[PDB]
């Protein structure tokens, strides 16, 4: 019960903000990963985690800003793609890490912006992101928080 009309726009703007802000950060992520020597990871991000960023956090370009500070995090989410071969056997696999978690997970500045790999497949070090997850707290913004983890590092 709002004007809802303006706000549907605005969370629309939004999706177009997210989109051509998202060229953005993905047009960084294939040329400095193609500058840092690896592969060139493509981007994918769930919907409704972003209908989440959209009506929660709508106008939230600053997610944007954030993430185009997050740049050279590139190198972080690449990093992870240049690790040794991901089996080393097939009992064990990975031989070659040491323990670590299937998402980069980057925090500051009232920001929580993390990036998950292709979970459904054989997970080639870090070739292709499914799930961009953008969650702020803010003004108007119902605001999340995590445990705390870090911006690019």
């Amino acid at each position: 019960m709002t004007i809802n009309t303006e706000v549907f726009i605005r969370r629309n703007k939004l999706r177009r903000h997210f989109e051509s802000e998202f060229r953005q950060i993905n047009n960084e992520i294939r040329e400095a990963s193609k500058a840092a020597g690896v592969s060139s990871f493509h981007l994918k991000y769930s919907q409704a985690l972003l209908d989440r960023a959209i009506q929660r956090e709508i106008d939230e370009t600053y997610v944007f800003e954030l993430f185009h500070k997050i740049k050279d995090h590139v190198l972080e989410v690449n990093e992870f793609l240049s690790m040794p071969p991901r089996p080393d056997i097939d009992e064990d696999f990975i031989d070659g890490v040491e323990y670590r978690p299937g998402r980069l997970e980057i925090t500051d500045g009232n920001l929580w912006l993390g990036f998950t790999v292709c979970k459904p497949n054989e997970k080639f070090k870090d070739p292709s992101l499914q799930c961009r997850m953008a969650i702020i707290n803010s003004r108007r913004l119902p605001g999340k928080a995590s445990k705390a983890v870090i911006k690019t590092q």
